[PDB]
């Protein structure tokens, strides 16, 4: 399976996101589009509790083929935010583009950002933070450790690591994470399981416009390293019958 | 009223903690001392959310005449932790004594630390968040911004700021804030109105013996600064009928 950006080179044909495997046809699917106006308030949606995550540590990370994953290991955990188990969290990974728009996977009222951080929590069944980022004038400190550690991971299957650092410097502060959207879905990536329960936070983080580019400018989507690593983001599925929770009234 | 070390003093007399009026003299009061074997455990009591906690700010400090009063005026908050509703900070002091024992007010099992931070926090009755704190051998930077101000605050009603903080460097790591004691009570100093929720943490904060000697060798009880602040601390009250609760099972 590949982006449909990689089925474009006249040889190397592969699965396309329309032709998917596993669930990845299935009914309850992600990304979606958020209709703020049509989402319910659920009061029992309250801020997580963020356990170790203002933890410094040295972030083993890779070039997955795919994005560039960065591994937690449950070295943090979240408990509450109306989720049924506390959920520890496996690891982090990013979906971006070529611009300021149309980068996002998720879109809140059809808008899409410059990227998208997705932290996975394995059920200690998948609780997923997402995080949308718009591209600025400021230099976010928090997001330098990942920057700086891209130049070593461009070639697909690379390993590194990245120095000191918490998860909490890079999400935004906890007075912006009172604010998201909720609702039942699955992985954007084959087989595309249907047991992730979302949280899409309305608050994006930012960081400056050199920090973004250097994304697609270091990774590769091949050994032979022809193909820089952009447009990594599966197409908007449809909502069918399911809702979209709100935690603000 | 003044503490029983204020009224040591051959002339002056005013009233001791045996003779303090209000509620003071009321059936539920504080400090207490845990014993943790009978304890009972409630699930309820999942770790807080600490909203606001780490944001850095300028925190206006003085010497109320029977301590050291950093004033957070809701700049934080905490919500859960099995409370009745949002209680919004509002304040923050210590109290002290000698040395590394008989200095905080409450126990855990008849043992007693070298001091004992109140974070008050009002019901937007109080939610009083209470932590040990235990003299070690290495410097706690997160308390240095306090230390470092106490020079300032050395006569009574004496006004100063402390250098931008936030109050999450001041506790101890989010993984240690696990286990506590929860049970109603009230304030330690008059009028001890007994409108208080308390929360006493197991795990204690670590500081370096000077930063601890600080706070005696600079804060005065009165105007003349003939008397150093210290046992500032209430003895402790019987627990009547009322249950002590731990977070933990
Ligand atoms: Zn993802
Ligand atoms: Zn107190």
């Amino acid at each position: 399976w590949c982006y449909e950006i990689q089925t474009e080179d006249p040889r190397s044909s592969c699965l396309g996101p329309e032709k998917w495997p596993g669930a990845c046809k299935e009914n309850q699917q992600s990304p979606i589009n958020i209709v703020t106006a049509r989402t319910k308030v659920n009061p029992r949606l309250t801020p997580f509790i963020l356990v170790g995550y203002d933890q410094k540590q040295q972030w083993p990370i890779k070039n997955n083929q795919h994005t560039v994953e960065m591994t937690l290991g449950g070295g943090a955990c979240i408990i509450g935010g109306d989720l049924p188990a506390r959920y520890e969290a496996v690891q982090l990974h990013l979906h971006w583009s070529n611009g300021n728009d149309n980068g996002s996977e998720h879109s809140i009222d059809g808008r899409h950002f410059a990227m998208e951080m997705h932290i996975v929590h394995k059920k200690l069944k998948f609780a997923v933070l997402a995080f949308m980022i718009e591209v600025g004038d400021k230099v976010n400190k928090g997001f330098q450790p990942l920057v700086e550690a891209l130049p070593s991971i461009s070639k697909p299957h690379s390993t590194s690591t990245v120095r000191e650092s918490s998860l909490q410097d890079m999400l935004p502060p906890s007075t912006k994470m009172y604010t998201y959207f909720r609702y039942n879905g699955s992985l954007t990536t084959p087989n595309c399981d249907e047991t992730v329960i979302w949280t899409v936070y309305k608050q994006p983080i930012k960081i400056h416009k050199n920090q973004f580019l250097e994304f697609s400018k270091n990774l590769y989507y091949d050994e032979d390293q022809k193909l820089n690593m952009k447009d990594n983001v599966r197409p908007l599925q449809p909502l069918g019958k399911r809702q979209v929770f709100k935690s603000h009234a």
